[PDB]
């Protein structure tokens, strides 16, 4: 009637794809990412803060701390090309974070309904930090701290930010 119908129709069984020869691989890190490394954060809440690197964790992030207690940085995940190796070192060689991974760090899945009922009334949100959490950065920043004390300026270094001033030249500075 107002359109001829086709002669044939196209099939609307989809193929099954191939099989992809991409297997996965360990991720390499910079040579300077080596644990105990001050790291300059250059991306989110915290850019500009100085964090100690504590362990490479299975979705190829860092785990790093300020310590907290040192410069309000918590324990958390951060992606290696975000950050900035220093020579200044802080040894964790009695910081024990091995409990902690990437499931650890997961975050909860909030539905639709819940992610617009936040946004019309984001100021009814009360976020709290679980006790454990709050405990685990106790115990990291513990350790951390005493190792931090063993040089003077150590603790005041991490709690100051870092921003590039007139005159800096990022590809001649070294860090």
């Amino acid at each position: 009637s107002a359109q001829k119908a086709p002669k044939w129709y196209p099939s609307e069984d989809v193929a099954a794809l191939k099989k992809t020869r991409k297997a996965a691989r360990p991720q390499k890190l910079r040579a300077s990412l080596v644990p105990g490394t001050v790291l300059i954060l250059l991306a989110g809440r915290f850019r500009g803060k100085r964090v100690v690197y504590l362990k490479h964790l299975e979705d190829n992030t860092l785990l790093i701390s300020g310590p907290f207690k040192v410069n309000g940085v918590p324990l958390r995940r951060v992606n290696a090309r975000y950050v900035i190796a220093t020579s200044t070192k802080v040894s964790v060689e009695g910081v024990n974070v091995e409990k902690f991974n990437v499931e650890y760090f997961a975050k909860e899945k909030l539905t639709k309904k819940e992610k617009k009922e936040a946004n019309l009334f984001p100021e009814q949100q009360n976020k709290e930090i679980k006790a454990e959490r709050v405990e685990d950065q106790k115990v990291v920043d513990k350790a951390l701290i005493a190792e931090i004390k063993k040089t003077p300026l150590l603790k005041q270094y991490l709690s100051a930010s870092f921003s590039l001033k007139n005159g800096d030249k990022p590809h001649m500075l070294k860090f």
